[PDB]
C-alpha cells in the first residue's frame, strides 16, 4: 500500500536546488555543495494518509542542449521551480523552464510548484507580489522557502505531491 511521486528540482545555479533537496532527505543545510553533483533520493513519506514513495532528482546542469535533460524532463512527473529571492535574474530565468517543460510534455497539464527560496536573507529583490502573480498567471501554487532553517520545505515538496495527485484525476 503505496504511491510513487517522481520529483525534479529545476532552476538557476546557485538558487539552493541541492540545499532543499539535502534537508528534506538528510536533515542538515550545505553550504558549499559541489554544483556540478546531480543525484536522486529515493524518500517514502505519509501525505494525506497516503503512503508515498519520493523519488527526487537534483539536477546539476542546466544546459538547454542536453539529451538526458530530454530524458528526465520525459519521466518527471512534476516540477520544483526555484529562484532565490534576492536574484532578480534567478526569477526571470523562470519562464524558460516552464517553456522547456511544456515543450518536452507537449502539454498545458504540468504539475509544478513556484519556489522562492532563501526567505532567510534581508535584503529581497524580488517582491512577493510579483512571485505571486506569476504563479497565478501559471496557475500554480507559490510557496517561499530557506534551506538554511528548513522553512516550509517539506511543505515544498508536499505541495508538489499534492499536485500530481490532481492531474491524474483529470
Ligand atoms: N542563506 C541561505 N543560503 C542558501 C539557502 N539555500 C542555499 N543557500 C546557499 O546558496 C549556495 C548555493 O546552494 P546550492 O543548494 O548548492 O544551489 P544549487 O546550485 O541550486 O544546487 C550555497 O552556498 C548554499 O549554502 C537558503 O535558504 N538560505
Ligand atoms: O537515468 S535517469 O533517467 N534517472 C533518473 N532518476 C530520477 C529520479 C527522479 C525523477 C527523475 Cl525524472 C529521474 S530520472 C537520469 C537521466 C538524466 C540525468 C540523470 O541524473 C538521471
Ligand atoms: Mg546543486
Amino acid at each position: 500500500s503505496m504511491t510513487e511521486y517522481k520529483l525534479v528540482v529545476v532552476g538557476a545555479g546557485g538558487v539552493g536546488k541541492s540545499a532543499l533537496t539535502i534537508q528534506l532527505i538528510q536533515n542538515h543545510f550545505v553550504d558549499e555543495y559541489d554544483p556540478t553533483i546531480e543525484d536522486s533520493y529515493r524518500k517514502q513519506v505519509v501525505i494525506d494518509g497516503e503512503t508515498c514513495l519520493l523519488d527526487i532528482l537534483d539536477t546539476a546542469g542546466q544546459e538547454e542542449y542536453s539529451a538526458m535533460r530530454d530524458q528526465y524532463m520525459r519521466t518527471g512527473e512534476g516540477f520544483l521551480c526555484v529562484f532565490a529571492i534576492n536574484n532578480t535574474k534567478s526569477f526571470e530565468d523562470i519562464h524558460h523552464y516552464r517553456e522547456q517543460i511544456k515543450r518536452v510534455k507537449d502539454s498545458e497539464d504540468v504539475p509544478m510548484v513556484l519556489v522562492g527560496n532563501k526567505s532567510d536573507l534581508p535584503s529581497r529583490t524580488v517582491d512577493t507580489k510579483q512571485a505571486q502573480d506569476l504563479a497565478r498567471s501559471y496557475g500554480i501554487p507559490f510557496i517561499e522557502t530557506s534551506a538554511k532553517t528548513r522553512q516550509r520545505v517539506e511543505d515544498a515538496f508536499y505541495t508538489l505531491v499534492r499536485e500530481i495527485r490532481q492531474y491524474r484525476l483529470k
